[PDB]
């Protein structure tokens, strides 16, 4: 048959169900390079996508095929491409997200009218999210535990695709193909590349599967680790089911507690809650979200996103996120708490956008979920689960080296004062050679006063 596998997501060949289903097969990614020119998402996540797409082309080229990166909007492209190659069927991995499902319903219909078969497999999640909802979406991590404990075990990693079977259905190779359907570049997509150094989080399934093996084998915690698999799970370079059962296999050599699958269940929990929540990213029109009257301060958001709040632990976290695309989960609770219920009283929706632009592992599902969790807007009620913009830093890194690596103007400050610089002697400031209100910004709020007011406003919302 003439089958098209849409690698819109799950940028992997290992544990790929729809790949085996479609197996003449042509692997397509559809990218609108003008949408990409006007994207608010920064260079780090766009680079990850391209590098991941480059890896599958490299992998497909090993199997005598190539990745067809078609340009344009998907609904306009598929019918002409259907007629161009006489596509017998189109196979794409199912998208839990509502906006994707609405787009996928239109393509599945357009194929139905056009007589093209459509097969969808949701290898992005460990389990069916729609199963759990019938069993209203689970609104607590515990009730969600309870429904997955009543649910069957998640599916095991999927089967491989043979090199001989792939050669049998290898697609037509043209010399012009590397230019026609070749993977785009950052400069093609509107990004300036001058001075761009080697990426901290290299994209692709090859890197991910390599990091899998390195991770299982084993303050710096806050720095990027070669073990880190957060972005590779978000794009699909690594399977949720492979990571689940390879972790299970290591535990058996070392019955599983929930603690190993915490990243995946927290991931799953938000994926379940969002499939049928259309405004999941928004406060209004959202059944699960508390209608908190969040203030609008455009200048606070700016100082928060631009790493200039005066609080070194906050500003160093935002600086790493801007520069590298990944911060530690405890660092995210820090900056989320500062922006929302802890200090600035700005909507979690504003934080969802900044993270979507800068963070490699942001989804519609995982991002809005975490932000509703911190803000105590949903799933969560412990409005005292509080983080000091000073104390949390000194407790995570007493050395202050994290600040020194990402805010080097404060490098000379001694550890006793590096998380709280306004409260430091001008003697030690001048020795550090960092001015109190020139070289670095001063605290834009006072945390003690502000935090007290915000709980009081928070408690009144519960009634």
């Amino acid at each position: 048959a003439s089958s098209v596998h849409w690698f819109r997501k799950g940028l992997r060949l290992h544990d790929n169900p729809a790949l085996l289903a479609a197996v003449c097969v042509r692997c397509v990614y559809i990218l609108d390079p003008w949408f990409a020119a006007s994207s608010s998402v920064g260079i780090n996540r766009w680079r990850f996508l391209l590098q991941s797409l480059e890896d599958l082309d490299t992998s497909l080229r090993k199997l005598n095929s190539r990745l067809f990166v078609v340009r344009g909007q998907p609904a306009d492209v598929f019918p002409r491409l259907f007629k161009e190659w006489g596509v017998t069927r189109l196979t794409f991995e199912y998208d839990s997200e509502p906006f994707g499902k609405e787009r996928d319903a239109a393509i599945m219909k357009m194929a139905k009218e056009a007589g093209v078969e459509v097969v969808t497999e949701n290898s992005h999640t460990l389990y069916d999210l729609d199963r759990i909802i019938e069993l209203k979406p689970p609104l607590t991590y515990k009730r969600f535990q309870a429904l997955i404990s009543r649910m069957e075990l998640p599916k095991k990693p999927a089967v491989a695709v043979s090199s001989q079977q792939m050669e049998s259905c290898r697609a037509e190779i043209q010399e012009n193909h590397d230019d026609t359907y070749g993977v785009p570049s950052l400069e093609e997509l509107g990004f300036p590349t001058e001075g761009l150094g080697p990426a901290v989080w290299q994209g692709g399934e090859t890197e991910a599967l390599a990091r899998l093996d390195k991770h299982l084998e084993r303050a710096n915690s806050l720095l990027a680790s070669p073990t880190g698999l957060s972005p590779y799970l978000r794009f699909g370079c690594l399977s949720c089911r492979l990571f689940y059962y390879r972790l299970w296999d290591l535990y058996k050599k070392v019955t599983p507690p929930l603690s190993l699958f915490g990243q995946l269940l927290w991931r799953e929990f938000f994926y379940t809650a969002a499939t049928n929540n259309p405004r999941f990213d928004r406060m209004e029109g959202n059944p699960i979200c508390i209608q908190i009257p969040w203030d609008r301060n455009p200048e606070a958001l700016a100082k928060w996103a631009e790493g200039k709040t005066g609080f070194p632990w906050i500003d160093a976290i935002m600086t790493q996120l801007r520069q590298e695309g990944w911060i530690h989960h405890l660092a995210r609770h820090a900056v989320a708490c500062f922006l929302t219920r802890g200090d600035l009283w700005v909507s979690w929706e504003s934080g969802v956008r900044v993270f979507d632009e800068l963070l490699l592992d942001a989804d519609f599902s995982v991002n809005a979920g975490s932000w509703m969790w911190l803000s105590c807007s949903a799933f969560f009620q412990q409005f005292f689960h509080c983080y000091c913009p000073v104390g949390f830093g000194r407790r995570t890194d007493p050395s202050g080296d994290y600040i020194r690596r990402y805010l080097p103007k404060l490098k000379g400050f001694p550890s006793r004062y590096i998380y709280e610089p306004w409260n430091a002697p001008e003697s030690v400031q001048k020795a550090a050679k960092c001015i109190i209100g020139v070289d670095y910004p001063r605290p834009i709020v006072n945390h003690a006063e502000t935090s007290r007011l915000n709980i009081e406003r928070m408690k009144q919302i519960y009634q």
